This record gives structure tokens, C-alpha cells and sequence, in this order.
């Protein structure tokens, strides 16, 4: 089923709910490659150091391989996120900044009830140079409380990062431009007798003379009026990503000026192509992972094929995860005390390497 | 001179350009040190792939006493950079959060036009039961073409990271509340004659009839209003970053109730206060920086005080550039073409370091 999350945005607060998941979904694709990149450079300095406290000369190598492979992978994964990093972080920012517009135009759409002023009665003026009574009001506001987006358990369910996975993502719905642009409003005008200047009793705040002024134009002349609400109506759009053959970013820009919709839509699209690839965990790296690793075909050769690496790393999986693997998190380093891995990302990480390539 | 950017903000365009450039000068911040952490680490496989490829085992030590001194104070700095990095991410983000919530506000507080409705004639209504006329107008709006923020020359030299050091900034000045919240008009009622429910002529955009109903109140009996102009007039309000002995950030949360600016005006002292410190550039390290570097007196005892360093690096920085520094951008290095630094931050960074580390 495709456009779960998008086909739940039907309101300001569910589109703006919709952007900021989004975002924070692309955000933390970003950091979990990152933090996938962050360990494997930690298990890289771990080898380093039992590269150095290894006396075997096989061994040694066989640290020296995990070094390089990891090494090789981490560095071409970092140089490949790039790209995806950048046009993913792009969507991000456009989606929150859409967002923040999104709810300060609905604090503003809320401002639905307006306060009316003292006015001041005149005869003829502009812009009614024909009139005999005027009623003049400046500066009525209109202000809401502050406003705030409730979402039940549904709405946090459909629109979530769990439903924004790009094969299931077709179209974005939005609000239309005229909820961020455009202020609304009612407004009534009343008369009774004959209004004129003269009509300076302003109590119900309208323009009466004549008789007995009170509610509901008691006295004999009476001009006013009210603005009797406020608010523009939110409606929603639906923009596609794609172009009709599917594989193309539909609103590519540079072609004619576009709506907000559209540039949201080619930058969702750009992210939800920029696909990451995250390379080997080499903390949890198995036996059978690294011997059928592509890059360990050279780098073997060149330190030592698969018999070779088995002869070098193990014939099972529990005995390379003793040799190599185990070590890291279980293996105490005392010297003048820490565990290999938490070690070489301490501030004592250099000097454990001097201290022990040194002995 | 303090506050040299705040003291230039006097316009929701201003205080736009100023948030949107103090988050990028944290944002600038934050990339600045982790350009120097990725330069300090491309470094530290440069001497990894040296000191494989040397013969000499001083030279080894040495160039193991550079990667010992790099790891240890760079994973140390990248450890104290998150904290400073989280807090200047928070403020950088607020920031961009509230130039957006601006520019929507100033976009509808710029709708100051209104167009009017063909109106509907009545007699006595809901809210003037005591009228004979009323007119009432359903869906008057207001919308503003697109605008924009223009900034001078000297707009751009004032608000500038260049004047958004820690040691000139005390407080920041922000756009009152009302902007964001409230919508301001004037309007006119104007009467002729005895308009009623069949003042039923609406060419005019008011409500007319008996005689020759036209242009300003043309017929006998007339009833009307104008919504002459709308937008609330923006403020400007000044709030301090320190309390006053300063040294403490004023505006602390979790005291009760904050404001827009008190929220803003908190995280910015705060990221200004989380100082970055950005360790020593591998790439560019002289003899002198090295030895006199505190690290390195228990690196080079364990691996040789600062007679032995000379001894291993050089007497001179001439020749200790020659020996460590030159090679990284100058010494190639083939096999089966890069220079040292680039191949060792290339696809093939692991495969050289296993090929001479096997050699
Ligand atoms: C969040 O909400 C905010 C607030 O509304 C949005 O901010 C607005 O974003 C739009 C779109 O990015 C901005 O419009 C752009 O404005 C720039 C600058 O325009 C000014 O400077 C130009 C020279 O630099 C000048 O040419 C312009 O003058 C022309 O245009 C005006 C208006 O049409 C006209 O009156 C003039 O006579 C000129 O003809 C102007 O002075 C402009 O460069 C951009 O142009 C590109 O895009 C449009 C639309 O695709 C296209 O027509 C062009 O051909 C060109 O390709 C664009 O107009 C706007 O200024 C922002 N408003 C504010 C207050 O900041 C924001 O987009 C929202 N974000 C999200 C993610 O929802
Ligand atoms: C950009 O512009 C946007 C749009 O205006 C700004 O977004 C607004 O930000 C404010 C401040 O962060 C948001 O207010 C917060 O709302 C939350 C949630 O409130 C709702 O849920 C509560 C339970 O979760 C509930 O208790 C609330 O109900 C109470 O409050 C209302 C209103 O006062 C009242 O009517 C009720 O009867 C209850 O008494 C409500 O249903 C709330 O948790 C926050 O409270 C903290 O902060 C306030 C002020 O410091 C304080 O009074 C509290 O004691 C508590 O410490 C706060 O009210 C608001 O909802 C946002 N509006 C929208 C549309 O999103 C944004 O801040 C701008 N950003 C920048 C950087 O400029």
C-alpha cells in the first residue's frame, strides 16, 4: 500500500506533522551511517593497538589485514555518503522551514474573533463622499490564544518514519498557498434613522444619536458595524514525486517558476533517491563475511585466497570471533587500565599505542 | 563596540537576516572543527601508510610517535566537540525556526489591501437587531504579492559573522509577539437615506436603491463599508543574553512561562558560551608545536625528553618538514599511482597499507 503517511495529511497539523517526521526521518538515515562510519573507526583503532601488543608475525598481519580492509571500506563509505548526506539534509531543511511557515500561518488563521474599537461618527468623507453618516473604526485586532497540534495515537502511527521508506512514497499533500497569504474576513453594517456626525455616542461601540443610545441601536440614529469573523479555510493538494514513467524526479527546477509544492515534492524525490549504503560493521564482523569480502581478495594476497585468509583468520566463525573479534569489548589494557576498544577511544587512545609499539 | 549586529536589527527583514546568520556562523563553527578533525585523521593514514613503507626502525618509531600524537589528540578533541556542537546545533536551529516563522508573518502582514464582496441587503439581523438596514459582506479579502527582504551594503556588513564573536554580544533584539499573532484593521460604515432589506442594487460594492443608485452613494437610500486598510505594525524589543554580573545566561528555563525572545535569546547565550576547541592541524605541525606539545613527553618516552624528540624528528623544522610533513603531498607511491595523503584518503587507502605492510 503506498502513500500511508501522505494520504493521513489532511489538516495544517497533520501536514506539518508529515514534514518534521519526514525531516527527522532523513536526519537520522544520516546519522546512523554515521554512527556506523564512527565505530568502524573505532574498531580500526582497536586493531591498531593489538596490532602493536600481538609478538606473532602471522598475527600481526592478520591484525594488519582487518586494519586495511576496514580502513578501505570506512573511508570509500564516508567519501560515498556525501552526496546522499547533502541532498537529504536539503529536504530536511526545506521540511522544517515549510513546517515552521505552516504554523505561524496557523496562528494567524486562528485569530477568527475580532475586537472591536471606540469609533468616531462623521458626515461625508472618503471613501463615501456620498454619505450623510459615517462611522469610522481604526485599528480592530483579531487575536487567538496560542495554538497548539493534538494527534491522536492514528495519526502518530500512519504519518511516521515507519511508513517513509522510498518504495512506498509517491506524492506529498500540502496545504494550499492561500492559508500563508491570504487574511479572510465578514463583516455587517447597520443602520436606523438618520445617522450624522452628530451620532457621538459611541457606549455600544457604533454611532448613535437621537432619543435614548443603548444596545441594540436604542437611539432614534444609528450607524456601526462588525467584523462578525476571520480565518481562511485550509484546503489540501496533492503533488507527485515522480514523473508518469516512475523513475524520474517530476518539478525539476530551472524550468519556469514553481510553487512551494513543487520544490518540496523535487527535493523529497532527490532525497528519497539518494540512497545510503553503509558498509560492513567490523565490530560484529563474522568469519564468513570477511573471507567473502571483495576487497579481502587483494589485500589477502597481498599480506598472506579464501584458504589463505581461513589459515590466517580461522576455520570457523567461533575462533575468529575469539582471535579477532572478542578481544575489543573483553581484553584488558593496564599500563602506566581499560578495555581495548574503550581504550583506543579515550584520551589515553595514542598513548597505549606508544606505550606498547615502544615495548 | 558591542552588539554592533543586534543594534542593527529595527525590521522584521533585519532581525530574518540576523537569526539566519548567526545560525550559520554556529553552523560554520561546527563544520570549521570537523574539517580539522577529517585533515587530522587523512593525516594519521598518511603516517600509517610512511611508516609501513620505511626500512629504518628509528624512522618507524617516529613516524608511530606522529600517529600515537594525532589519535590521541584528535579523538579527544572530536569527543569534547559534541557537547559544544549539540548546543550551537540547538541555537542554529532555533534561529533558522524563527527567521521562518517571521517571514510567514511578515508575507501576511503585508496583505494591507482589502477587496471586497458583492454584499447582500437586509433589514434587521444578527448583529444589529435593532437596524432597518444592514449589508453584509461574506469573504472580503486581503493577500499581498510575493515579498521579499532587501538588504543594503551596509545591512550585510553589519549583520555579519564578523560581529558575532562571543566577546561583542549581549543581547538580541526581536519583532513583538503581536506580529506573529494579530490582525489589525480600519474600517468605515457609511449610510444616505433609509437603506432596508430592498437597498437590493450591489454594482457599487454597497448596498443601494430608490433614485439612480451609482458611483458614491448615487441612489436615494444607501448603505455600505470599507475595510480600508489592514496590517499590524511591527515592534521591535531588546533582550540581554547574561544576567547581570555576566558570566550566567539570563533566561534560564524551567523558572515558569518564557517568551519567544527569552527562549532565543537562552540557547544563543549558551552556544555562545560552548567555546570549540580545535586541536593542533596535523597536516601543518612544525618541529616546535611538536616537541613542545604536552602529549608528546610520555609518547616519546615510551617510544625513545625533548633532546630525544629533536634526535628523532630534527634538530630544525626544516628538516623535520622534509622527514614528515613534505612526503604526505609530494611522495608518490605506485604499485599493482597517487601521492601519499590523497591515496590513503582514495578508494585503494587500505590496499596500499596492506601491500607495503606485506612487502
Ligand atoms: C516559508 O515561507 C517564506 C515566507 O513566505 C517563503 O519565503 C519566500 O520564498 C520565496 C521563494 O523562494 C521567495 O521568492 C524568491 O524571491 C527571490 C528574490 O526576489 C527579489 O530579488 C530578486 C533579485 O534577487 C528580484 O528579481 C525580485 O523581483 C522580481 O520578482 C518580484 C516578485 O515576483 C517582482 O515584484 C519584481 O518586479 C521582479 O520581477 C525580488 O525583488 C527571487 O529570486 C525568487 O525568484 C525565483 O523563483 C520564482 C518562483 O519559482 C520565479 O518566478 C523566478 O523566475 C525565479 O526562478 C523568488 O521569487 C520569497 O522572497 C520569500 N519571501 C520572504 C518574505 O522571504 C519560503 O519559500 C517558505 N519556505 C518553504 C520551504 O515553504
Ligand atoms: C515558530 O512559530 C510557531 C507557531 O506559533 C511556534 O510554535 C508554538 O510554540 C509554542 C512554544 O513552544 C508552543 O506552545 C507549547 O505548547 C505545548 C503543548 O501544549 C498543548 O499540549 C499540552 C500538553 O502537552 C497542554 O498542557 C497544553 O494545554 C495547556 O496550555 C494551553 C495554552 O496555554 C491552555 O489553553 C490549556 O488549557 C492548558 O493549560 C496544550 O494543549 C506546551 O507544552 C508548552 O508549554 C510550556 O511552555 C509554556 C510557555 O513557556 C508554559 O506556559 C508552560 O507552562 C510550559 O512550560 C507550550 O505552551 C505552541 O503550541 C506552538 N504553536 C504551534 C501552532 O505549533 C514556535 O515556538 C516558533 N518558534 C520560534 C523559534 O520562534
Amino acid at each position: 500500500a503506498k502513500d500511508t503517511a501522505a494520504g493521513h495529511v489532511t489538516t495544517p497539523c497533520t501536514e506539518i506533522l508529515f514534514d518534521l517526521t519526514l525531516a527527522k526521518h532523513y536526519e537520522n538515515q544520516i546519522q546512523a551511517a554515521e554512527s556506523a562510519l564512527n565505530r568502524n573507526y573505532a574498531a580500526i583503532r582497536s586493531w591498531t593497538l593489538l596490532e602493536a601488543m600481538s609478538s606473532d608475525g602471522n598475527r600481526q598481519n592478520a591484525y594488519t589485514g582487518l586494519i586495511a580492509y576496514g580502513i578501505q571500506i570506512t573511508v570509500n563509505a564516508e567519501q560515498e555518503l556525501q552526496g546522499p548526506k547533502q541532498t537529504k539534509l536539503r529536504a530536511a531543511a526545506a521540511l522544517r522551514h515549510r513546517a515552521a511557515n505552516l504554523s505561524a500561518a496557523l496562528q494567524i488563521q486562528a485569530a477568527q474573533q475580532a475586537t472591536l474599537t471606540k469609533p468616531t461618527a462623521g458626515g461625508a468623507q472618503t471613501p463615501f463622499s456620498g454619505a450623510t453618516g459615517t462611522c469610522k473604526y481604526e485599528g480592530i485586532t483579531a487575536t487567538a490564544g496560542e495554538q497548539s497540534c493534538k494527534y491522536s495515537t492514528e495519526d502518530e502511527e500512519k504519518i511516521n518514519a515507519a511508513h517513509m521508506n522510498p518504495e512506498v512514497m509517491t506524492q506529498i499533500t500540502t496545504i494550499g498557498d492561500k492559508y500563508l497569504t491570504t487574511i479572510t474576513l465578514d463583516a455587517i453594517a447597520g443602520s436606523k434613522g438618520n445617522p450624522t456626525q452628530s451620532s457621538a455616542t459611541y457606549a455600544e461601540q457604533d454611532c448613535q444619536d437621537g432619543g435614548n443610545p443603548g444596545p441594540n441601536f436604542g437611539g432614534a440614529n444609528a450607524l456601526g458595524l462588525q467584523v462578525t469573523k476571520l480565518g481562511t479555510k485550509a484546503t489540501t493538494e496533492k503533488t507527485n514525486l515522480y514523473t508518469a514513467g516512475g523513475t524520474e524526479c517530476e518539478h525539476q527546477p530551472g524550468n519556469g517558476p514553481q510553487k512551494t509544492k513543487q520544490r518540496l515534492a523535487y527535493l523529497v524525490c532527490e532525497a528519497n533517491k539518494a540512497a545510503i549504503i553503509t558498509p560492513t560493521d567490523l565490530q560484529t564482523l563474522t568469519l564468513d563475511a570477511l573471507i567473502s569480502a571483495p576487497e579481502m581478495a587483494a589485500i589477502g594476497d597481498a599480506l598472506l585466497i579464501q584458504q589463505l585468509l581461513k589459515k590466517a583468520y580461522g576455520q570457523t566463525n567461533e575462533q575468529f570471533q575469539k582471535n579477532f573479534i572478542k578481544p575489543l569489548a573483553a581484553q584488558t589494557v593496564k599500563f602506566k587500565s581499560n578495555t581495548v576498544a574503550a581504550l583506543m577511544s579515550s584520551p589515553n587512545s595514542g598513548l597505549a599505542l606508544a606505550y606498547h609499539k615502544g615495548k
